[PDB]
């Protein structure tokens, strides 16, 4: 019956204290469509002994916990982001491997399920999310937590090749064969696993993605993660705040490319700056009569890598605007700021192209939200990198690849001059795609599945 | 009789292949003023062994040389830019001292004495310019050279504990003794230079006027200037079309400018760093007003340059990261060059010229400020007490740009400041630089030149 | 009959103007074995419309072009080094991708097809290596030639996640289709070439045997080797007598060695971290132990390479500055070139040899390591699962470079190894390096090439 | 009677808890010949309400504080280190100023002169040091102390054109003529101060060194610090530790290049390594047979721009061994170590050259110190910085200028092929100069001097 959601992240009840980022926004999307519990990081440090908070809004209950500065450090920053978060994004370069930082994810694992042990009950569907939690049904199992779990991965799963490289994939994969099921992005994913997993040890797949190792039965499946178009639509044609109404009409004669991410290294700014660069050097016919505002609130700052790239971000930044700008236009507009998302909506609707060209992505909610926010009559143009997971059903985008700077340029320049009848035709496949593909069923088929397996 | 100037830098008789910088800025002033010869390097490098190249325009007569790559590299970059340069403006940590560029500096000073020898005639009055040329007068004395001559140092010459670390201080010192009449920018850099010859061997003061290992010299203060009249008619002229517009778009925005060479004795990060105070502690300003700084690429094959720009560019996108809006950009960050008659209007159109070098000879761009402005509704001048100019614009808005607090303040009270009082200010100042035109700087040197005796 | 050979890469028949590579220590080694004639790049550049220069040297021929600047520079600088060789090591961050390199590196392969063109034969057997010269059958195939040509790749072949990011990917795959032969080191990489085709157009396999746009070819695993009976004698010849002095001197110091072009697919600061680690957890071999590490600079003009190189520089100076002692360097860092028979002798007197790529094709290095040992007195080899080595080598320590403290460990575990299991782990190494000698490679590759009807 | 010393830095009274700086050094030395009270910082940070610690060995009385994290902070790391420091060592480039750190600067000064009131006795004589306590006089003044204070600077006073950078120069100087007596380094330390106050004010001098400046009356006067050359030839004769025993007879066919300073961007090691560097190009006759060991143990490793000459250095070390370094050879010897002082003493007697070549240095004691350790039948070479406020008595070391690299190549290869005879003449001229200018004279005169004015 009860639905038990648990995630590293959570989007917090004061809904405008939100923090970027794509797994809150779309397990928020979901429990709204579901009810449930929702069992999480508070976001903050210190008071770790304190009793869980607790707070319930509608049919959502919020649980959360703080860490230790200890804890935080060794599976957050250390583990979580500076070894699985790279190594998921094919950048074994930045991985960052000490035995102390697994220790400690370990150690956080084992400590969350402890403490979400006495909120359970044996009805509970229980359904873990992202790269956070890997070890996380196997603490369950140990405690004797029979309960169905699944466990959904919102960033992508790399080949054996680079899985392989992380010097504890071994018990990674023991582990998330604890789960019965097995939810991924794109199907590429799922066969990423189920080749790391081969690897290892023999798989036994008698049936449409259902499988046995170990001895351990559990399924795999994909579940591509949506967005609410009907709410998006409602908070895109809100009316704006002054000073943007303003903005709005100053521009009437420049074209807006917009862009919005956290700041990581796995969105590819640099390489989309350097696009914009060549869009300008290229086309000079659009000096003066476009502008690209990025929108890059920083994500994870205490992590080296993190930094790094921010601050080649603000190099490019000011070089680009140094060569190109004059002393009435800023051609680039960066802003390491985070904004929130009911404006964001606005904005996307008065933008003529959304530009999202991650190197690697799991799924890309920007992407469709900005699809979702446009005015059906007069819709912009999305330009999409293939190596989002998007990619997959955002077919009618113009789709490109981010290494190629020149042809992410030449897409800029079609999109900034596409026809009214193409701009609609392209818009309406997309936003049909991500209709039929709600957050709501996303939801639904997870849980659905779920609820289908027979438990140990 | 005839003026025989010598520069490394010249400006081109083409007018607009002009170059940033105020030295060529000020001779042709000068030269346009009384007539003369102009030697000096035509700024490129091969065909070394070619014929001087020469070019008559009305009283002024150009004759200019090309250099080999290696002299350029070891005379210019390396013991010019990256020894002379830094050093006389107080940065020892980025000196790059090596003989090579020594004795390759040594090597073209000697070159051009003997390309110049040929074309100078027993009357001239010779007048050298520049740290690029400190041994010329010796180079000229071994070949017989008896004729006056001058010599002005457009950068500050620093104090004895900062010079006497040249390895080779010893040597220019002697060197410069054999000049005639050595002139200095401002009154400290006159004692400065006096100073350190003090500590190498007895100097005789019997009058401004000294001995040296029995040579006789003269030191004089010349603070270089403007055409005040000139500047004035070009900053009236019409704004080019795409300006005009800004100027209309701009009307309740208040405009902070700048601009000089990319340059590190400029303090331009410092200077970013006073505009972010700025906007952290007076948020009344948001949206309201706007920072340019226009900032051409100087001497960009010196690493330190290099830096330094790079620095720059981290700073522009940092701050407008950090205070942009989706419709406001704080910080207008160009590396770019912009035309000198250009400048001017925009200099008029200005609410606040911020200038505040850490080190500056004089610097022009301060003067050509104020001599812009309209009379009737003039801007406010930031001014670091450590450019030259600070001797003069007594009435600026004075600031230490090391104090990022006091220049934000300096901003904030430019910006609210009111018309009488900017009148007062503007008014003050721009007698100073009328009663002190380039042309009075021009005609005290050459008098005070034609008044010695020659050997 | 006669074999034909294109690299870019080419071993001078004056043999110690040798330069770093295992690609032509590789091919000489399997030349010497055949016969044939050596078609390749000269290694300098300018005067690139003079003849081929010829040198015969017994049974070998070589054939050597120059290439210009711009071609140097857009083909070997950008595109194979900035492009091909960071991507087919999985560092898509270096990727250096634009479409000037890639028209370049399309440009010197028509080129250099053009120029072998005159000295082919309809007889030959033509043998293409690396990753400079992926288009060259096809490039050969317009021209007419339809003689076998196989193709060996010398590096790994990344898997499609990987390969599929080549903005250019699309060509590389249809071109290498119009080889008759494609080896790889390992099975890994010829599956990984199989995956990137099939993801991009049906590949029909009715036997290691394809199809695809109907053109016929095959795929198969050639790992390189080394010649064990050469290497055994240079590693007993005498020490050059500086290093006859260390020898006894070192005598109750245990030496960790390695050997590699300073290349960032070599995982050096990652080696350096896990010595550090060794340092830190394992005190007891403070003052007993010393790691040398001999990295001469590779492909010093890209930009990722200066990079390495200075990381790598700063790691030396932090390590010895933290363990150091006045009597003791724990670490031995040498940026230089050293005589390929000289490195024998040292694998020879060194108790350990450190060989841990993050990513690397074979490495020889770790072969030849094995080859030099005394038989009845053996170092253990320490290799990094990454290296196509690892498939063969089974019987070294086997550890994962991203865990420095599984490195450490097994530096420690090869340090106390007993005489006994050094023996086994050092034979049975030996017998599989013996058993695929570079002769074998050649005899294999030849043998199955000379089996393919052509076209 | 009773003196009073206060300095921020302490010597501890356990001794091998020592923290590398010639203040405390001198200091103790004094203190050693004179009697008295120690007043200053503990070193620690936190428990600032404490009591203040007091500890008595012989004719030293120690009384240490705490500072809080803030204050520490604010005084010591940005003021003391961040502005005064590199101002003091014409490094303008370097200064950090800002309002806080100069209001942390004098809220300190305030705060220990609270502290230390109620210790004072009428009686006192008080002697301050150092630039950490510019202000301090000033508010020993406004509390009422009528006691004669004296003030000495261990580091340079820089000229007007540098010192008047200083935002705050103004309050400095004025507050420094609230010291009866005033003491420098060198005579251009004292001039310079001089001429910082005569541009600000009108000073009369009616007499040898002394001194009006807005009514108030105060002396200035020389005193170079020294060392104790007794006691340093028994600690440099004392036996080798054993492993060091063993390098010297290995080394007996390698001459020694040593120095050791804190890792301080003032004491020039990056122009020094080039300069090693310049000698091993130019000299190669020299390969394999000397080598150059730095001893440079982290200080005011907070600082930013401490990490960046550190991270430099260990750049430089990396370089250089790397270039010319062969299997048996190690050209460069770079440690980020404290040693022991009594240990050092003896690797300074068994070291053929002493390279003491800081840009900028108030006195320099370890080129003392390297004097006073050799052995007088078989001395090393001094090559020194002109810029060293040594090479004002050292007049017989090898005086050179380190922005010139071939020049100290060219010293290190004269002080390599040096003969005995050259090399005892040069050594005993300079150690009878630090004989007869003992730490005990210098804090007999300063005293003296001090008991000789008449207090307000
Ligand atoms: O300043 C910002 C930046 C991003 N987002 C939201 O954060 C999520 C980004 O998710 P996405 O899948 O694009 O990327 P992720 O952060 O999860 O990598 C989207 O819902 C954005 O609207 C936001 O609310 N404010
Ligand atoms: O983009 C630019 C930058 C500056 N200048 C001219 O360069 C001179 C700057 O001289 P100044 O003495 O201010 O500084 P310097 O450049 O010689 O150090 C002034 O006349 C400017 O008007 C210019 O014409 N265009
Ligand atoms: O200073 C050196 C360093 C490397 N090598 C040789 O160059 C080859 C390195 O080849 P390997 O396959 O290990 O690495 P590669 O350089 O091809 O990536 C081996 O023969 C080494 O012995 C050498 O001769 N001198
Ligand atoms: O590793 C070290 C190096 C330095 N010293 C001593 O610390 C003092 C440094 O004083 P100096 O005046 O030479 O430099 P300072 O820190 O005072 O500016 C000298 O006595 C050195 O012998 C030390 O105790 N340990
Ligand atoms: O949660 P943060 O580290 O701030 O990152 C924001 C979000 O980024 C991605 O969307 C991850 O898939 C989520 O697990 C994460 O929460
Ligand atoms: O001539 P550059 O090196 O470009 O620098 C431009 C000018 O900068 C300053 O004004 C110097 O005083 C001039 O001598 C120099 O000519
Ligand atoms: O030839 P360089 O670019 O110096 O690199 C040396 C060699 O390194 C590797 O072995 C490559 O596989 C070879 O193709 C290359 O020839
Ligand atoms: O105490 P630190 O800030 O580490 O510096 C070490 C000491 O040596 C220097 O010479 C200063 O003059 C002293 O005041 C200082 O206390």
């Amino acid at each position: 019956s009860r639905l038990v959601v648990v995630s590293n992240r959570i989007a917090p009840p004061d809904e405008h204290a939100a923090s970027a980022g794509g797994l809150a926004v779309g397990i928020l999307g979901a429990l709204k469509a579901a009810g449930g519990l929702w069992f999480g990081w508070s976001g903050e440090t210190g008071n770790e002994d304190q009793p869980l908070k607790k707070v319930k809004k509608g049919n959502i209950t919020w649980a959360s916990f703080n860490l230790s500065e200890q804890d935080l450090d060794e599976y957050y920053n250390q583990f979580s982001n500076a070894v699985l978060w790279p190594a998921f994004h094919y950048r074994l370069d930045l991985v960052q491997f000490q035995r102390p930082a697994w220790d400690g994810y370990l150690r956080v694992n084992a400590l969350l399920a402890d403490k979400l042990l006495p909120l359970l009950q044996d009805d509970d569907i229980i359904w873990i999310h992202d790269y956070h939690l890997l070890p996380f049904a196997h603490e369950l199992r140990k405690r004797g937590v029979n309960n169905r779990i699944g466990f959904f991965l919102h960033i992508p799963f790399p080949t054996p090749e680079i899985f392989n490289a992380l010097p504890t994939y071994d018990t990674l994969l023991e582990q998330l064969c604890d789960y019965d099921l097995l939810g991924f992005q794109t199907e590429n994913d799922r066969l990423a696993f189920l080749d790391c997993l081969s690897n290892l040890t023999r798989v036994t797949t008698r049936s449409a993605k259902s499988h046995t190792a170990w001895g351990k039965a559990f399924r795999t499946e994909v579940y591509p993660i949506g967005i609410e178009p009907k709410e998006i639509a409602k908070q895109a044609a809100g009316p704006l705040p002054p000073k943007l109404a303003q903005l709005k009409a100053e521009l009437k004669n420049v074209q807006n490319i917009f862009s919005v991410e956290r700041l990581d290294y796995s969105k590819g700014l640099p390489e989309r700056f350097l696009a914009y660069e060549a869009l300008l050097e290229k086309y000079p016919q659009h000096h003066g009569k476009i502008r690209y505002t990025q929108i890059a609130p920083t994500s994870r700052g205490d992590v080296q890598a993190y930094q790094d790239i921010r601050h080649q971000l603000e190099n490019e930044a000011g070089r680009i605007n140094g060569k190109y700008g004059q002393l009435g236009w800023t051609p680039l507009y960066y802003l390491n700021q985070h904004f929130d998302r009911k404006l964001l909506m606005k904005i996307f609707r008065y933008s003529d192209v959304g530009l999202v060209t991650p190197l690697r992505d799991g799924m890309n909610l920007v992407a469709k939200e900005y699809v979702a926010a446009q005015d059906p009559a007069n819709p912009g143009v999305l330009v999409l990198s293939q190596f989002a997971g998007a990619a997959n059903e955002l077919t009618s985008a113009l789709i490109v690849n981010p290494y190629d700077r020149d042809e992410v340029a030449a897409a800029l320049d079609r999109a900034l001059t596409m026809s009214l009848a193409e701009r609609i035709s392209r818009h309406a496949e997309m936003l049909d795609v991500i209709v039929k593909n709600d957050i709501n069923h996303w939801q639904e088929c997870f849980i659905s599945d779920l609820k289908q397996i027979v438990p140990r």
